[PDB]
């Protein structure tokens, strides 16, 4: 089955609820593994306490980066980068998960939630999910996020796992 995971979102001074996301492990299943182990911290290292340090309401929410903290590193499971699986799953409308990377063959720990059908960024980003639970969620983050994408306010992954 297609693993289901989550975070608890805190914005600021307040708990956000739950964003629950599907996992494509029958299209991407190296890249779904990377995302669910560090969701889960089975590795010894993940998101639990990570940020979104990019938001643009209607466009994308970014995250993921919990060795650095502001979007210039992180790592994966399988090493400090690994390689773009595949692009067989597109970026086709509000809360698809896809990788960031800096090129090719780039990807980390960083990922991004469209928030729009982002299909220009197909053939560049791995996509490799979907929210499923918590759209609210991911939206009421637009509160703290802007234009430019600067975020107003802590937006902390307070809690990350997997569900049954």
């Amino acid at each position: 089955n297609l693993p289901r995971v989550f975070f608890d979102i805190r914005i600021g001074n307040g708990d956000a609820g739950r964003i629950v996301m599907e996992l494509r492990s029958d299209i991407v299943p190296r890249t779904a593994e990377n995302f669910r182990a560090l969701c889960t911290g089975e590795r010894g290292f993940g998101y639990h306490n990570c940020c979104f340090h990019r938001v643009i309401p209607q466009f994308m929410c970014q995250g993921g980066d919990f060795v650095k903290g502001d979007g210039t590193g992180g790592k994966s499971i399988y090493g400090r980068k690994f390689d773009d699986e595949n692009f067989q799953l597109r970026h086709e409308g509000f809360g698809v998960l896809s990788m960031a990377n800096s090129g090719p063959n780039t990807n980390g720990s960083q990922f991004f939630i469209c928030t729009t059908k982002c299909d220009w960024l197909d053939g560049k980003h791995v996509v490799f999910g979907r929210v499923v639970d918590g759209q609210n969620v991911v939206k009421k983050m637009e509160s703290v996020g802007s234009k430019s994408g600067k975020v107003k306010e802590p937006v902390i992954i307070s809690r990350c796992g997997e569900l049954i």
